[PDB]
């Protein structure tokens, strides 16, 4: 018949975080790239000397690329080096930046 409680009883113990700065946003932007039909490793090896890479997106349109670094210090060091001496690749001068838009790189939207 009736009961003062559900058949689903209590179990486990709660462990949920309130608030933490677990990570910061870090994606390198590359523009004015060469056009020679190269493998993705050719672009990735521009960022490999400065730190570890998580994710990337190449764009043939206007010859651009995006690269997610493991750390924001590893990313900012690539920008600082380019500001001191400009990056050259396959005989083209590369526009090196760090994106305010891109916190990380993911295929498709974050929604379901």
């Amino acid at each position: 018949g009736s009961s003062g409680s559900s058949g689903k009883k209590p179990e486990g113990k709660p462990d949920q975080k309130f608030d933490q700065k677990q990570e910061l946003g870090r994606v390198i932007h590359l523009s004015n790239l060469p056009h020679s039909g190269y493998s993705d490793s050719a672009v990735l090896k521009l960022a490999e000397p400065y730190g570890k890479i998580k994710n990337y997106i190449l764009m043939r349109m206007k010859s651009q690329a995006f690269i997610e670094m493991e750390t924001r210090e590893d990313a900012m060091a690539m920008v600082d080096h380019c500001l001191k001496k400009a990056l050259w690749f396959q005989g083209r001068c590369v526009k090196v930046d760090l994106s305010e838009k891109y916190k990380k790189l993911v295929s498709g939207p974050s929604s379901g």
